[PDB]
């Protein structure tokens, strides 16, 4: 299966229990993508499988792309997964709406 | 102490970039709490202070509670579950508070 790239979306504001992470994310959220890769909606899609795949592929592709670099720390990996998951849910909402209203 | 305990919510399926954590969560999610503690709404309430208060109290309350038996993996899973459920709780309360 290939994957579509969604349109940019605004980067999620995310609040963390760790004061360090909470501030780090505010100051560094521009380091992460504002688009996700996803499998187009079909008869087999649901939020669980859509987001599962979107998260896996978006992170994997970003690593493949960022081997113009790029020095993601452990903290960046954690920040990256949280933001990607939220954006993938937003993408699911976009695609599923378009797919049923059609 | 001024905090409420929310009603049970369905446990979210939370996704991780790495295969190990992603599967671990599917297999173990039923072991984490499905209620969070929070400060009820207000003219001062927004996602920001609501979520931060919910996370701080709820993590706390599980320091007192659990302890039974949890690895660093479970602790990381639980922290993330709380951070995500607190957003869900915010959506529930902010909306109820506004439709009244």
């Amino acid at each position: 299966g290939g994957y579509m790239l969604g349109s940019a979306m605004s980067r999620p504001i995310i609040h963390f229990g760790s004061d360090y992470e909470d501030r780090y994310y505010r100051e560094n959220m521009h380091r992460y993508p504002n688009q996700v890769y996803y499998r187009p909606m079909d008869e087999y899609s649901n939020q669980n499988n859509f987001v599962h795949n979107c998260v896996n592929i978006t992170i994997k592709q970003h690593t493949v792309t960022t081997t113009k670099g790029e020095n993601f720390t452990e903290t960046d990996v954690k920040m990256m997964e949280r933001v990607v998951e939220q954006m993938c849910i937003t993408q699911y909402e976009r695609e599923s709406q378009a797919y049923y209203q059609r």
